[PDB]
């Protein structure tokens, strides 16, 4: 607690200096430069702190989340994306501090929400030549829209977060930072329709959701199925309308992979597959048709039993689609 008060005390001291320079443009006003401030190890022992829940609730008595982001702000604004490797370095573990501050934690998600500088510049931070900077942002913007309050949806939609996020999960090369990125987006494309047809707007986005829903996870995990065919289920009632869209889902072997997730042992995954059948099912013949030859009513029916409500309503909202609409072929 007392090294905790030192350490934000430096912190604060240097944001009060940055203000200052920046409010001193209409030489004495030399440009502060972090390195000078030993800032780097100061955020570096707050991070590593913030990972322990008791030093978390003495961070938070201190304004932590406020002092810690103020910086992040800061830095960003003054030296933005032509930054050097200590300002990278500052920027992760400033941000690591942040998504540990912000899991579940109304008040501090409200503060950072509530923070349109530092939203903007958390936003800019997914082009940044670190990768690992990007997992880090895409993890702050994850807490944030979880479960946002209304205010917080409104400042993450406004700031770009869906679109810089669409884009930056088709650039990312690892899968530690797809998976935070997918998972703010799976948060993110439930808030409102703006953000479904955001997502479906970036160029390329559809096929890559399509792509990982049959992702091969190196960590023996779904996470990436999970978000993928969340954030899809989650924009396929707009997917459902536009022809263009349903088509490249269909050439990217959607429909069967939808059925396929329907034998998951993830309830999730199975959930997702549900609503996006219930959806792409509606109202168009030769997907019905497809759907169909497939063998997709006796799967559905099998699952219209569940206790898992929207799997209960899902598989039954499907198989009405498909039964209302038996094909000729058939008939």
């Amino acid at each position: 607690h007392h090294h905790m008060l030192h350490l934000l005390e430096q912190i604060r001291a240097y944001c009060e200096t940055c203000w200052e320079w920046q409010e001193a443009h209409e030489d004495k006003n030399p440009m502060p430069a972090p390195v000078e401030h030993q800032i780097c190890p100061a955020v570096c022992v707050l991070m590593k702190l913030s990972f322990d829940e008791e030093h978390r609730h003495a961070m938070n008595e201190l304004g932590g989340l406020q002092a810690i982001a103020e910086l992040l702000q800061v830095d960003c604004e003054m030296y933005g994306l032509t930054n050097d490797h200590y300002s990278i370095t500052l920027r992760r573990y400033a941000g690591m501090a942040l998504t540990n501050l912000t899991f579940g934690d109304v008040a501090n998600k409200a503060t950072l929400c509530s923070m349109k500088g530092c939203m903007r510049a958390l936003v800019a931070q997914l082009k940044s030549e670190s990768e690992d900077l990007q997992q880090v942002i895409a993890s702050v913007l994850r807490n944030l829209s979880w479960r946002a309050d209304v205010n917080s949806k409104k400042t993450l939609r406004e700031v770009g977060s869906v679109k810089a996020l669409m884009e930056c999960a088709l650039e990312v090369k690892k899968e530690s930072t797809l998976k935070s990125v997918l998972s703010a987006l799976w948060n993110l494309s439930a808030h409102c329709t703006e953000n479904k047809a955001d997502i479906c707007a970036v160029d390329g986005a559809l096929a890559f959701l399509v792509g990982t829903l049959t992702y091969r996870s190196q960590t023996n995990t779904l996470a990436i199925i999970e978000s993928g065919g969340g954030i899809l289920r989650n924009v396929s009632s707009l997917i459902a309308t536009n022809e263009d869209h349903r088509q490249i889902l269909r050439e990217n072997n959607c429909l069967q992979t939808l059925l396929q997730h329907l034998k998951s042992h993830s309830l999730t995954i199975v959930s997702n597959a549900c609503g996006t059948l219930w959806n792409l099912s509606a109202r168009n013949p030769k997907d019905q048709e497809a759907l169909w030859d497939m063998g997709a009513v006796s799967m559905l029916k099998n699952l219209i039993h569940s206790k898992h409500k929207m799997i209960a309503m899902g598989s039954a909202a499907a198989l009405r689609n498909l039964m209302a609409n038996r094909p000729a072929k058939y008939k």
